[PDB]
């Protein structure tokens, strides 16, 4: 098949879908491409290269809200940028873990640049700022790996799951992103005030 | 060597910290324990049974803070209880990859019961309470893994991560847990009133 970049990284997603990330090998990639070995290594080092390039390839084919739109709260932004995030991250299987094994790539320095700025831009220090996308960036990336990892009991417990497993943990990611949001207006406002 | 369950245990956690997770294979504990593959798999089946016993020991060795005190409020508790769920996940290479990939086991229903019934006796609906469990528990896990999976550039970036790597990423888990145990009482409070 072709080996330009955009047909090694689609091959690799695909075969991601069908093996997952432990079983995703690129012995299995030569195969699923219908090339030796060799020929896949002057294109593809090793897994790690094969991984770090999938993860950014998943966020720039997929993560659509990177950036805010023109006048949006920080509030709204971070809303929409966490909703794009785990939509992302669920697209292929073990998403998640391929996005945490991978580097803050220089093709994306400037997306995460353009938000450290826009958070500082509507009051942030740059501290408060970056604890502020590192958490939704923590708590967004926890909750895809349970959905995407989790691939008689006391009764609350029994309940509880039953409703954890209603949708597909969308509503418990809803309802702590706003949590998380609040919480961080609730620091903002405040200023040099004890709260 | 004994080959009674703590032994096993103590045996693959010793490994885990010289391998990792991808690198902890039952050939190995073997070797570890100077015994052949086939007495090891009388003992231990294979690495999914390996991990689910590790991520509880784990647990039930070094996450002192299962429960709450007497007259705590819901605030402080899912304070220190975050905390010890952190500390329990950094105590070992891979930690939070290794609590991701079990099954929230038997021995545990009890102490998670225990906690959503906490929950609610503060004045939490059921599904309000398993939102904050789930979110803490899910803010927790990500920060860990980020800490654990990192195991020139614009400047906020440069700041920014300069200031992650300061510390552990401790203080920005501390700051984003208050926001979150915030968020949850700005929420409690409201009842049925828009906020
Ligand atoms: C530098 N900054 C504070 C941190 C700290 C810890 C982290 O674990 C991370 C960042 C940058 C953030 C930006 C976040 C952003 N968002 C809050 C989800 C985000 O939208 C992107 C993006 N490329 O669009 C990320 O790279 C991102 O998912 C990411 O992977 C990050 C990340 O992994
Ligand atoms: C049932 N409940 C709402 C959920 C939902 C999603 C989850 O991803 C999980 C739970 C139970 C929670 C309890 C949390 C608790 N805490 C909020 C960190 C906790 O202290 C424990 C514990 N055994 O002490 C967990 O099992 C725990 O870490 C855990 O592994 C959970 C977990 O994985
Ligand atoms: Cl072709
Ligand atoms: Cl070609
Ligand atoms: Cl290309
Ligand atoms: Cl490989
Ligand atoms: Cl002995
Ligand atoms: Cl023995
Ligand atoms: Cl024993
Ligand atoms: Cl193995
Ligand atoms: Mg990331
Ligand atoms: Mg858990």
């Amino acid at each position: 098949s072709r080996l330009n970049r955009e047909s090694v990284i689609d091959a690799a997603l695909e075969l991601l879908n069908e093996t997952g990330i432990d079983g995703l090998t690129t012995r299995k990639l030569a195969q699923k491409l219908g090339i030796e070995q060799p020929t896949l290594y002057w294109h593809v080092k090793n897994k790690r290269a094969l991984l770090d390039a999938l993860a950014v390839e998943i966020l720039a084919r997929h993560h659509d809200y990177s950036l805010p739109a023109a006048g949006e709260s920080w509030q709204s932004f971070l809303r929409n940028n966490a909703m794009s995030f785990r939509r992302a991250l669920l697209r292929y299987r073990d998403g998640a873990k391929v996005h945490l094994g991978a580097r803050p790539d220089e093709k994306q320095y400037d997306t995460v640049e353009t938000q450290l700025r826009f958070m500082t831009e509507n009051g942030f220090s740059l501290r408060d700022g970056l604890y502020a996308i590192s958490a939704v960036s923590h708590f967004t990336l926890g909750a895809v790996l349970e959905q995407q990892e989790h691939t008689n009991l006391p009764p609350l417990l029994r309940e509880a799951l039953q409703i954890m497993d209603s949708d597909d943990g969308e509503q418990a990611f809803l309802h702590g992103l706003e949590s998380l949001i609040r919480g961080f207006e609730v620091q903002l406002t405040a200023l040099l005030q004890i709260v």
